[PDB]
C-alpha cells in the first residue's frame, strides 16, 4: 500500500458506464489504487452520462443566504470572513456574477488566473451562493446521485448526509479544511467556468495543521481545530517555502472530485458556476471519524456520534472504545476493506 501513488499525486479516472453504476463500488477500486494517498481524486464520467438535461429552467431557484467573503491578510496568509447577504435569485446572482464589477479577469494561461486570485484576494469581495439545499438531478438518475449516494453514512445533517449547490463567481473561495468529522466528500460542477483545488496528502495533514499553528498562532489558541472555521487561506508559495507536499488540478463542468478522509484542500472559482457535494462514508472512514479532533469554540458545530458505527462495525472494540482506550493508529496508506475484491488475495 505505501508502495502505491508512492509521491501522493492527484489521480484520474475515467469509469466505463459500467463501474461507474456501482458508486461505492468505484471508490473502492480507486482506493486499491492509490488514489486516497493525495487526499483529493477526479473522476471523469462517461460522456454520454448527464445529471439532468439542461440548466435552462433554474432562475428563479432561491439562494437563501449567500454570503460575501471578506479577506484581510498579505504575504500568502489570509483570514476570511463571512459577510451574511439578503436573498437572492439564480437570475440575480448570475447577473451579479457576470457583470464587469465581478467577472473574470481577462488571461490567457491558468498561472496567470492563478496569480490574479492571489493579487486580488483582498480586493472587491465576491458573493459566494453558498450551502443552498437542494440537488439538480434528476428524480430518475441513480449513478453518483449526491441526493442519496447509500453508503454507510445513512446510519446516522444539512450538506451532510444531504445535498448543498454552492453558486460560484470570480475569486469565491474555499480555505484549507478537511471535512466534518475527517468524512470523504464529492463534488459535482453541474456547469460554468472551473473550480481549481489544491491538496495537501492525510500523510501530511498534521504537517500543515503545525505550519498553520505557527502562521495563526492567535486563532490557535483559542481553538483546536481552528482550520474546521472554514477562514484560513495559505498560499501554494508559502507551502512550498515550509517543503509541505501538495497538488493543484482544474475541475471542469461535468467533473466530479473526490476528498478522502483527512484530506486537506482549499482553493477557488474562475467565474460564475454551480457545484453540488456532500459528505460520505467507507467502512475505512469510521476510525477516522472516531480520532476526528473537532471545534472546541463553536456549538452547533456538525459533531456525529460515532456509537452506531462502532457497534456495528467494530463490535470487538466497542467496550474498549466506550471506555476512551481505543489507541487504534491509523495508517493513512492502506485502502478501505471494500478494495480487497481489487486487490492480490
Ligand atoms: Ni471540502
Ligand atoms: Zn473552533
Amino acid at each position: 500500500s505505501e508502495t502505491l501513488n508512492p509521491s501522493a499525486r492527484i489521480m484520474t479516472f475515467y469509469p466505463t458506464m459500467e463501474e461507474f453504476r456501482n458508486f461505492s463500488r468505484y471508490i473502492a477500486y480507486i482506493e486499491s489504487q492509490g488514489a486516497h494517498r493525495a487526499g483529493l481524486a477526479k473522476v471523469v464520467p462517461p460522456k454520454e452520462w448527464k445529471p439532468r438535461a439542461s440548466y435552462d429552467d433554474i432562475d428563479d431557484l432561491v439562494i437563501p443566504a449567500p454570503i460575501q467573503q471578506l479577506v484581510t491578510g498579505q504575504s500568502g496568509l489570509f483570514t476570511q470572513y463571512n459577510i451574511q447577504k439578503k436573498t437572492m435569485s439564480v437570475r440575480e446572482f448570475r447577473k451579479i456574477a457576470n457583470s464587469d464589477k465581478y467577472c473574470t479577469p481577462r488571461y490567457s494561461e491558468f498561472e496567470e488566473l492563478e496569480r490574479k486570485y492571489w493579487k486580488n484576494l483582498t480586493f472587491n469581495p465576491p458573493i459566494y451562493g453558498a450551502d443552498v439545499n437542494g440537488t439538480l438531478y434528476e428524480k430518475h438518475v441513480d449513478e453518483w446521485n449526491i441526493g442519496r449516494l447509500r453508503t454507510i453514512l445513512d446510519l446516522v445533517i444539512e450538506g451532510v448526509n444531504t445535498p448543498y449547490l454552492y453558486f460560484g463567481m470570480w475569486k469565491t473561495s474555499f480555505a484549507w479544511h478537511t471535512e466534518d468529522m475527517d468524512l470523504y466528500s464529492i463534488n459535482y460542477l453541474h456547469f460554468g467556468e472551473p473550480k481549481s483545488w489544491y491538496s495537501v496528502p492525510p500523510e501530511h495533514g498534521k504537517r500543515l495543521e503545525r505550519l498553520a499553528k505557527g502562521f495563526f498562532p492567535g486563532s490557535a489558541q483559542s481553538c483546536e481545530a481552528f482550520l474546521r472555521h472554514k477562514m484560513t487561506l495559505i498560499s501554494p508559495l508559502m507551502l512550498k517555502k515550509y517543503g509541505i507536499p501538495f497538488d493543484k488540478v482544474t475541475q471542469e463542468a461535468g467533473e466530479f472530485m473526490i476528498t478522502f478522509p483527512y484530506g486537506y484542500h482549499a482553493g477557488f472559482n474562475h467565474g460564475f458556476n454551480c457545484a453540488e457535494s456532500t459528505n460520505f462514508a467507507t467502512r475505512r472512514w469510521i476510525e477516522y471519524g472516531k480520532q476526528a479532533v473537532l471545534c472546541s469554540c463553536r456549538k452547533d458545530m456538525v459533531k456525529i456520534s460515532m456509537d452506531v458505527f462502532v457497534r456495528k462495525f467494530q463490535p470487538e472494540r466497542y467496550k474498549l472504545w466506550k471506555a476512551g482506550k481505543d489507541n487504534t493508529v491509523i495508517d493513512h496508506t492502506l485502502p478501505t476493506p471494500e478494495a480487497a475484491e481489487f486487490l492480490k488475495e
